[PDB]
């Protein structure tokens, strides 16, 4: 599946859709011990630096927590946050932010 989910305006929860897309990468996991995955968490730009790093840790984490519910060993998963500092779109509209709000899923 994509190895990309996104959230919403300052929050931090997981759509059904984004569920859909981590029982893939769990059971990915489950099933091969040697992998491991990398949960980057990110925000659009609007806030300050230090509200934003942690936006992005709370989405990461939640992604983790995700995971491990699951059954996922945590061994398997390292989270950590970009903050507002790795935009993937650099406009200035929702159209740019929807894009940024997300968390990676970065295989290695």
């Amino acid at each position: 599946a994509k190895r990309v989910v996104h959230f919403d305006y300052d929050s931090s929860d997981l759509s059904t859709e984004d569920y859909q897309t981590l029982q893939a990468h769990a059971q990915f996991l489950m099933a091969n011990a040697n992998s491991k995955v990398a949960l980057t968490g990110h925000t659009d730009e609007r806030g300050t630096r230090e509200y934003n790093m942690a936006l992005g840790e709370r989405r990461a984490k939640a992604v983790q927590n995700y995971l491990i519910t699951s059954g996922v060993n945590p061994q398997q998963l390292e989270a950590v946050s970009y903050g507002k500092e790795a935009p993937v779109n650099p406009g200035h509209d929702e159209s740019a932010w929807k894009e940024n709000r997300r968390v990676e899923i970065n295989y290695e």
